[PDB]
C-alpha cells in the first residue's frame, strides 16, 4: 500500500529496483478525480501529439505540474482575526472554485427562465417599455435576488480561481523561466526578438529578489550564474539577475504576475463572465451570454462542439469558397439575366435586384443559399425567353455546386471530424493497453507469464510510483539522499532522463536468473 | 415462505422485460376501451424484428449526444430569440391584414416559440419566415442574423444530428469487427494467438474446437455439477474445490497442450 517500487537505469549500467514510502495524503490527492482527469488529458496529448525523444521530458513536466497542484490542495484542504479569517475564507473558494462555477451555471438558467415572461409596451406597465408579465409576483423580486447573487459569485469564482488555478499558472512561467535561463542561455546568449511577446515581457522578473516564489528551486540564480558566468561576466550576470555577487562571500515582480495573470485565457473568460454580469444589472437581457457557459462547462457539450472546430479552418475556408463561387454568379448573373430579378409584384415600381452589383451579391448570398432550390427557386421563371437554357443551366449548376456540392463538404467535414476524433480515442487507448508508457516494451512480451503485462504496469513501471518518487526526491533533504536517490536527484537536476529505464525491464534483464 | 414469495414479487416486478409485457397486457386492456390503444402494439416491431432493433441502435447509441445537441439548439434559438426580441421586433408580423398585427415577437415567450417552431422546420431558416429586411436601417444586422441562424443552426447543428447517426453506425461495424477478429486471430481460453497453431496446418481450428472448445468448458461445468461428490475423479474434485472457491487459476492461461509437450510431440 505505501511500497512504492520503481526501476530504473542506474549508474551500474544495469536496471536496479528502488523502493520508497509513498504518503497517505499523496496517495487520496492522487486517486482525487481532478488529478485522474489531469493525467488522462496528459496521457491523450502525448500519444496523439507527441515524440519518442520529448516523451520523458513531457512526463517529468507533468509530474512537476502534478506535485504543485498537490502541494496547493494540500494548502486548501480543511484545517489578527482579520488576517485567520481571510486565510480561511480564501481556501474556502478554492475548495469550491467548481461548485461556485456550476452554481453560476444554474443562476445563469433561473434568469433567463425569468426573462422569458419578459413583455415590450409602448404604453407603461415613442419610448417603450420592459416588464415582466407574471401574476405570481415572485418572479420579479427573484430576478432581482438571483441577478445580485450571480454577480456576488461571478466574483468569488475569480477569487478562487486566483487562488487555486493561477498558481499553477505562475509556477509553470517561472519553472519554464529557468529552464530557459540555465539550459539554453536565453537572456544572456539569445536574447529573443520583440516577436516573442512573453519573452520580451518575463525580462521583467529576472532581476527581481522573489524571482522564483512558487517554482521550488530556489538555487536558479545561484546555477545561472555559475553555467554562464565564466562565458559571459560574472558581474554582467549578477546585474542581469539582481544577485550581489559581493554578499556571497517586490512591485517589479508584482506587475509581472499581474501581466502573466492578465494574459491567461481562463482569467481573461472569467473576468469576462464578471463583466457582463456586472452589465446585466444595466441591461437584464446581458445574463444571457451567460448560457454561453454551457460550451465551457458540460464536457459533453465540450465533446460535441470539438467536432465543429476539429475541421474549424476547412469551414471558414469552406465558406469563403462559397462566397467566391456565389460572386462568380452574381458576375454572369448581373451580366447577363438582369431582367429575371425584379422582386417587385406590383407593375409600377420594379424592386430590381441584379441591376447593381453590390445588391446582386447581396441577393445571392442572402437568398439563393438559404433557398432550398438555389436562385432559380427565387427568380423569375425563365421559360419562354431566348435565354431559357442558359437560365437552366445558370440555376442547375447552382443547385448542384453551392446548395449540393459545397453543403454537403461542410457537412462531410463535421462528420469526418466526428470520426478522426474517435479514431484518435481508440489509437490512445490501443497503444495504452498494447505498450508499457515507461519502457516501451509490448505487452507480448510480459503476457508469456500471465497477467504480467498487468503486474508490470501496475508493480514495476508505474507512471504514477514515477510521480510518487519524484515527490519523494523533492521532499526529501539531500544530507538524508541514498546512493540511487543521489543518482537519480542529479540527473534530475541536470534534465538528464537516462534513468528511465527505455526498452528494458528488471524481467528481462534477469530471466536468466529468473528461469 | 410468504416472506420469500414477496421477495420474489418484487424481483420479477422490477425486472424490465416482465414490466414490458405487463404494458403491453395493460394496453391491450385498454384497447376495448378505446380501439386506437392498440397502436402502441406496433412498437413492439422495434423490441421485436432484430434488424429495427440494429437499425434503432444506431439512434440510441449516441443518444447522449443527441438530446445534449438538442439542448444546445434550444440555447443558441434562445440566444437569436433574445436578440430578435430586443432589434428585430417590427419584423415579426405575421398577419397580413393591416388592422390586427399578429406580432410574433412583442413577447419573449412567444418570440422563443416562433423561433424553435417555425425558424427550427424551415429550410433557410428565420428569414424564410419573417419579414423582408431590405429598405431599413437594420438591413444588414438582420441578413447577418438569417444567415447566421441558417448556418449554425439548420447547418451546423442537423449536420451534428446527422453525423452523430452515422458515426454511431461506423462505430457499431467496427465493433462487430473487432470482437470478430479478437475471435478469429486468439483463443478464448488461453489467449495464445493464432499464429502458434497454425505452423501445424489447421493447427488453430483443431485448437479452437477440440483442446480449448469452451463449449467443451461448459459441459466439464454441467458434468461435475451433475456427478455426485462421491463418484468425483482427483483432477474432477480438484477442479471442484477451485469451483467452489470461485478461483478460476484451473483454466489454462497462456499455455496449452501442445505449447508444453511441443519437446515430445516433436
Ligand atoms: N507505464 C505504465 N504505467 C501505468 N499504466 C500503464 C503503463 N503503460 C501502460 N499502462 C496502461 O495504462 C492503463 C492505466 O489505466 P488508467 O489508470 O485507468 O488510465 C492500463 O491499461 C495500463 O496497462
Ligand atoms: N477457446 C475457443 N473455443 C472455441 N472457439 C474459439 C475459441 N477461441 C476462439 N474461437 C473462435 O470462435 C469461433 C467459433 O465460431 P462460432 O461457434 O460460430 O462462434 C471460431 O472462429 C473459433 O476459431
Ligand atoms: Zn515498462
Ligand atoms: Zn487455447
Amino acid at each position: 500500500p505505501y511500497l512504492g517500487r520503481i526501476e530504473i537505469m542506474g549508474a551500474s549500467r544495469r536496471i536496479e529496483r528502488i523502493y520508497f514510502e509513498i504518503s497517505e495524503t499523496n496517495r487520496a490527492q492522487w486517486e482525487m478525480p481532478q488529478v485522474k482527469e489531469s493525467k488522462r488529458q496528459f496521457i491523450f496529448d502525448v500519444v496523439n501529439e507527441g515524440g519518442e525523444a520529448e516523451k520523458m521530458e513531457l512526463f517529468v513536466s507533468f509530474c512537476e505540474d502534478t506535485i504543485f497542484e498537490m502541494q496547493i490542495a494540500a494548502q486548501i484542504s480543511e484545517p489578527g482575526e482579520l488576517e485567520v479569517q481571510r486565510v480561511k475564507f480564501l481556501n474556502y473558494l478554492s475548495r469550491n472554485f467548481y461548485t461556485l462555477r456550476f452554481l453560476a451555471l444554474f443562476l445563469a438558467f433561473a434568469i433567463n427562465f425569468i426573462l422569458l415572461f419578459y413583455k415590450v409596451s409602448d404604453s407603461p406597465p415613442n419610448m417603450v417599455y420592459y416588464f415582466l408579465e407574471e401574476s405570481t409576483g415572485y418572479m420579479e423580486p427573484a430576478l432581482w435576488c438571483l441577478s445580485l447573487l450571480h454577480t456576488l459569485v461571478a466574483f468569488l469564482c475569480i477569487i478562487g480561481y486566483n487562488c487555486l488555478k493561477v498558481p499553477l499558472v505562475i509556477f509553470k512561467r517561472e519553472k519554464e523561466l529557468a529552464r530557459k535561463l540555465e539550459f539554453d542561455g536565453l537572456y544572456i546568449t539569445e536574447q529573443p526578438g520583440d516577436d516573442d511577446v512573453k519573452g520580451q515581457w518575463d525580462r521583467l522578473v529576472l532581476n527581481t529578489p522573489s524571482f522564483p516564489s512558487n517554482y521550488w528551486d530556489k538555487f536558479v540564480k545561484r546555477k545561472v550564474l555559475d553555467k554562464h558566468g565564466d562565458i559571459f561576466g560574472r558581474e554582467r550576470i549578477a546585474e542581469l539577475l539582481g544577485m550581489d555577487l559581493a554578499s556571497l562571500e517586490d512591485v517589479k515582480y508584482q506587475i509581472w504576475k499581474f501581466g502573466v495573470i492578465f494574459t491567461d485565457n481562463s482569467f481573461l473568460y472569467l473576468g469576462w463572465y464578471m463583466v457582463m454580469s456586472l452589465l446585466g444589472h444595466y441591461n437584464n437581457f446581458f445574463f444571457a451570454a451567460h448560457l454561453l457557459d454551457i460550451a465551457m462547462g458540460v464536457k459533453t457539450l465540450r465533446t460535441i462542439l470539438s467536432s465543429v472546430t476539429h475541421n474549424g479552418k476547412q469551414l471558414v475556408m469552406t465558406v469563403g469558397l462559397l462566397a467566391v463561387v456565389v460572386y462568380l454568379y452574381t458576375v454572369v448573373a448581373f451580366n447577363f439575366f438582369r431582367k429575371f430579378y425584379n422582386k417587385s409584384e406590383d407593375e409600377d415600381e420594379p424592386d430590381m435586384k441584379c441591376d447593381d452589383m453590390m445588391t446582386c451579391y447581396l441577393f445571392h448570398m442572402y437568398v439563393g443559399v438559404r433557398a432550398g432550390g438555389g436562385i432559380g427557386d427565387e427568380i423569375e421563371d425563365p421559360a419562354g425567353d431566348e435565354y431559357e437554357l442558359y437560365r437552366v443551366v445558370f440555376d442547375i449548376t447552382f443547385f448542384f455546386f453551392v446548395i449540393v456540392i459545397l453543403l454537403a463538404i461542410i457537412q462531410g467535414l463535421i462528420i469526418d471530424a466526428f470520426g478522426e476524433l474517435r479514431d484518435q480515442q481508440e489509437q490512445v487507448k490501443e497503444d495504452m493497453e498494447t505498450k508499457c508508457f515507461i519502457c516501451g516494451i509490448g505487452s507480448d512480451y510480459f503476457d508469456t507469464t500471465p497477467h504480467g503485462f498487468e503486474t508490470h504496469t501496475l508493480e514495476e513501471h508505474n507512471l504514477a510510483n514515477y510521480m510518487f518518487f519524484l515527490m519523494y526526491l523533492i521532499n526529501k533533504d539531500e544530507t538524508e539522499h541514498t546512493g540511487q536517490e543521489s543518482y537519480v536527484w542529479k540527473m534530475y537536476q541536470e534534465r538528464c532522463w537516462d534513468f528511465f529505464p527505455a526498452g528494458d525491464c528488471f524481467r528481462k534483464q534477469y530471466e536468466d536468473q529468473l528461469s
